[PDB]
């Protein structure tokens, strides 16, 4: 009926810790890396400090309602929702959230969560000050949801900082699957590659 | 009635997880940016350290009550109140907030929070060092909230005398854009901060 | 009663969101500093990292118990009582509290709550390396809580030895700030800290 | 039963403070380091910075369920779980959890815990800038059951980043134990030397 | 009872807000540091950033229970029990606690809690180069119980990072009681000196 | 969505003390008593006690659920739905339930109600003893809601017990409107005319 | 706002146990008897069974709202309000109260309650086989609030049932204010004389 | 396990409002009631009071438990379980529950719960002080859940019935049978108990 | 303080299964019954139904607060009191309590509590129809709390009681009784209360 | 310790649910019954209306203390126990319970329950006018805890009984039993009580 109304729903009978699966498809989550900055680097120990919208959609049926005369849409903590347990698996930081943690849900239950996030990676920075740039790729996917309950998906420099001391040439990302010795299981990941130089003045 | 029964009520009631919107108008918040002091600029890396009180405003009807014989205004913790998602889009520190995360209530429902924030950005270091100076954009707007749910509008005495900066001009212009993809137009609150470094 | 009971009570009824306004009058907050260490100062950018207690002091009568055949003070974790809401005016970090967040109440309702804290300031640095020496004030007042509802009042030898810097007099005096958005007064403690490099 | 059921079941009931000890014998913890990265290292003070994967894995019953038409395995927040105290002997700075702070329970009860950690030890890095590198041990226990109630064995490279500035020349994890003569008690660790030098 | 059993019940009767004392005495506290690492010295600032694991012993017979087909001990996290409010009343930082933060609580209501804690000190640090070493002196003490409410007393290198830049050469831990200006009462305290140096 | 699920969220959500309304509109509310049994009559103070089963609908659209792959109705316990505060107008006992006080929510939010009631009233007991029969009429309506905020109406022995020492003849359900002295607004009720005879 | 934010307010803020004195003076509590029916009399005994609405009404200014768009009324379990402790000093049974527990808030505060109340009584029955009939007076108060915290008045037959085998020749009600000898205060009652016979 | 943990881990997972239904199949209930007194007939009236055991049997898979090293069954109050709404169709009196509402859950989830129940009837009682004695009919069966979701069942087609009352049985048949009414589609399962007793 | 925080501060530490010693001395209760009604006797079966005003009065200084600008007394539910485990030995009905279950607590923590009270007896009832009346005996007192936990006193300290009953009531006396068994040191108090009524003409 | 410490401690930790079995021992349970008066009964349907003190004694351990400088024994609402789940095999009505919901519990975890309960039974009301009397037998045990986790046993098979009752007891004894059935493989505890009563003068 109303903002109100939608929200205490959601509250009260949201399972955060429940993995919105339906039939016992994977559940399907889409990532697209935003870059906002890259605020440091080095060649000689190969780490980059970079600021980023990390832009995560995916669906929760569960949390969806009947529209009609009400509410497009609403802001929701993500503490009241479940919230795919993403990874860089080559951060040597961890994520220092820039943003009001709120999720915009719709009617149907298509989420949209998309945090600034600062964050320090460990990637191949060579070229960073030649004219071919430098590639830097970031690996992010499910830490605890392998593939068969969760799956990975990109999407289709309008975000980048001007005055950064650095620019983005191209940003490219890729769905892939890994396994490991330990385990029978494979885990899906986008591989995101941030093709990225110093600038000329 | 009394200072605990209207901090009573407001606990007993309030729901910070729930936008005030007063029968499907946005609601107005004004922001307005009184900067204290400037700590570190970085003409190479176009980086800025600055402290800054947020002077923030806006109606919440629901904590409203009758002043006749009680409280103008109470102080409240900002946990038992709605908040809007106000962020830096230029920021590259998460705020510091350095101040009691209170916000006082007038009885009317006036809600109005300052905290002080300490905070970088990535904005224009160029000319810090001469007489014309440096002008830095801060851009801040909801979040989550397109025009119809929030509508931001902007409203010397409180820079430190001690900083190694001074301030030549602070303006704060509404900012408005739509885009092909989304039929929901979207706001912020531009900051031209336009200081030098003093003699 | 005995320690449980009287702690039991506070935390039932002790209303920690509440000042506890007199009939109409201001909570009257005393506030003294005493300095243990000043800890790293910059004569460029005037930024002072300093270490201090807070000695603070103010009624509360929800708390008070007839200490009959009872202790006559208790230590309460300031979770569970209402504390003035002060703040640094020329803060340029986020106080870090050093202590145990415990207060001492009497049984007469009185609390003294005395936090070691570490916090940088914006302040006049000039002269640290002269005879006559620097001289840094720091303001401490409520942060959202004008003159009508909480005043403000003031009351070396608790000063490190091994500090790289020596004061020479801290004098603490009421002030007031007022801002031309705002009706309302807050009252502060300005303290003066005279203090120069060894 | 389905996912939203295991997981209310567990949180419900999993007691995360009690040490599943059977028949009063000790709880039987694996710990298996996979080193991520090497990122600082200092000769002179004779420490690292390092980042590892930490397998650990161990047996609570009380989370077990009838895996019949029901899930292999579930995803819990570790504070719905009971967790082992494990912590490094010759730490210096404090844990840096890099990942979800979760686990996977496997319905038998085997839970199955991998947290990407990051930090500080002090230990033996002489040798680093040499063919037959530095050996730094880093020792993990737990920090509050002695080993009549945990032992901590080792499971009976790959996963370096190849743009750390070092590289690995041998890890090998054994069993050992340790005591303090104030205390009459003994606590199991697992003793990893990490033989690495710079590329 | 049982470890379940044991745990259950402290957790629903423990006070954390309230000082065992019995009987209108002080709670004897037992606390003695043991370093593990010296971080970083400055002789310039008078700064060290050292690591200790503070081994710390009280009464709580409140939390007692009859061992006769039972554990003689069980680790409770430390939100569960009241614990003394230790200070170190020259400390720059805030203490790091670095390790879980439970404790060891054995049938007769004894509390065992010893964290490794990280933290910065204001002390002397002159003659660390000097063979006969530096002694930087650190004063523990409760924030705000007297003496007549906590007593605190010290216990009778070992634990000492062989590899550490430096070296100890002796560490002492002596009673110390004090009186404010301010204030009647007096403080129990202990007093560590830790005598130490470089290496070369 | 299974039952469990379902359950849940009406548990959590769906607020028992907030009547239904859609667009300040009345909540209709249907009932049709189905006598059961006449256990005593009384023609000299005029008085009956029977017991019925009253057949209760009204829809509450905050209890829909999309039921695609998912249950049609389930049982829920009226305390965790709003209700009908309806009233005898007559009683002169108090509603005496006889069931498990459960009731039906299909997915479009129709909940059905039917508890078995045994209760008292004052009514029109004349020549129960003869052929044409007494007629006892019953006033059913909300205590609290006035028509624009409830109506009750009506629908249109299969229920009736075949050993009783009574017989119904007929049974008609009116829609009544009503308007007391103090309160200008006006409750929407309806009667249920009992007409019914000894057997012998 | 809606029915079911005011009902929620209510709730949460409602302080069922504290009576709405305002100011200094008593809270005005308005009761007035309405007959429905008389149901067995004994004139040997002294005792009456009766059905009655207990038209009650009073202020409560903490139940308040702003009704510009509000519904005026709502309907409220008594559970989740202060209601007077009324008693019947001469009643013999306990009240049996034959309706939903739910009374009716004005948006100014005020409270409708009426229950149909079953309840025996001892009074004078004596003559209620005669012309002029019997007059059983029944005395209603509160329970544990005095004079100076509760006033009762009546406001200045109709609903009574003719299928009764008895009737009302008329209804009075007068105030009375009694003081007891253990107690120095004085209360306040309705007198409510029921002046019936058998028809 | 031990019972006080079995008992923790029930309250805690308790969901009393949620038919144990296993894939979509109805739960099978058993009701067998066993007479230990008749204490009021009537034969004018068509009324008898009566206090039975009603012995019922249902399994909820969600309350089982690994009974190695563990207790058998426990104890359990019922506002914990789930437990069949039943009813009797021609009841003219509560339910009276004369002992303890506990019920037995063993570990394989089966629940046997057996209350005490003093309640009275509308029935057959012509006959009873005849040779051959009078046949009341009792009905019971879930209130709101049909054919679908809950089946009944006899387990049961002189050790409970008192010596002492002034009836004797001459026997108790209990069948399976269902009844429908026309507003509603769905049948609903029942036990039907055929009470044959006389005056001794 | 206002009527609003006394009762907040009662609810909120009021601790109802506990008895209110003081040091270990035991709680002097006071008792007192005025009679309103007697309502049926029966001299072949030694039966009385009555009801009656039980005043009961004690101290719980954990409840007090000052007076100084506030009310000197408040109306409490019983069921946020500690109150006394009173019982009739010789009561064949449970007391049916007719009247609102509030009590009143003053600001030195003294309790009034006053229930209306309608209850059947076991006591002589002989000589009910004669001129010198029946003598109907009720013992009360606490049922688990002896001598030294509760003292019950009578205050004795007509005016109460029904015009219209067929009964009359001649004298009321009452007074305390204390028994030590062997059993157990404790010395169990009681207060026997001796109703001498007779039928009216 | 003090009373609101012990009473604190036990209203937290005590399992009202669960049975305070040792070492997979029946608890012991003591029920004796103690008459205070016959109310109603009857020949010709063989019903009595009695009233009786139930006095109930077990051991909890769960429930204990150590009583130096303690109390010795405190008055606890038997919400806050496990308390034996006993019934009255040949009752006909519910049980009126008349005392106070209390039970007395020593440091040790000796409990006493002892409510005075009004009941109605079916029993052999035979020869109640003779002098000889009638004998009507009551049974008394746990509704669901069968013999291998509760057993039954009476201590001692006047002082009690009213003195007005209509009727008089010649004797009453109590005795274990076990009564087992066709349906369920297990049997139950009690104790038959066997009233030997009849009419005065
Ligand atoms: C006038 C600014 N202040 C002086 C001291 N306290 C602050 C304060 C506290 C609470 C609110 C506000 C404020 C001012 C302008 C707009 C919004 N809030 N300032
Ligand atoms: C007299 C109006 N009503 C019609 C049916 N219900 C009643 C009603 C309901 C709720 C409150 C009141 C009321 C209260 C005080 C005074 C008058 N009426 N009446």
């Amino acid at each position: 009926f109303d903002r109100a109304d939608i929200l205490y729903n959601i509250r009260q009978t949201s399972r955060p810790d429940v993995i919105p699966t339906q039939r016992d498809r994977p559940v399907a989550v889409s990532v697209s890396l935003k870059f906002i900055n890259i605020l440091e680097v080095n060649e000689i120990t190969n780490e980059v400090d970079v600021v980023f919208w990390q832009q995560t959609t995916w669906s929760d049926r569960t949390l969806a309602w009947n529209s009609s005369h009400s509410p497009d849409q609403v802001s929701v903590p993500i503490s009241s929702l479940w919230v795919p347990d993403l990874a860089a698996y080559n951060a040597i930081s961890k994520p220092e959230v820039l943003t009001p943690q709120l999720a915009r849900v719709v009617s149907d239950g298509e989420v949209l969560y998309m945090p600034s996030i600062r964050q320090r990676f460990s990637c191949d920075v060579s070229g960073v000050d030649t004219e071919s740039g430098a590639t830097c790729r970031i690996k992010i996917g499910s830490w605890t949801h392998h593939s068969r309950e969760i799956s990975v998906d990109p999407t289709t420099s309008e975000y980048f900082s001007q005055y950064s001391r650095f620019e983005i040439l191209d940003v490219t990302q890729k769905k892939n699957s890994v396994t490991y010795s330990c385990c029978p299981e494979a885990y899906e990941d986008v591989e995101v590659s941030l093709n990225f130089r110093k600038k000329g003045r």
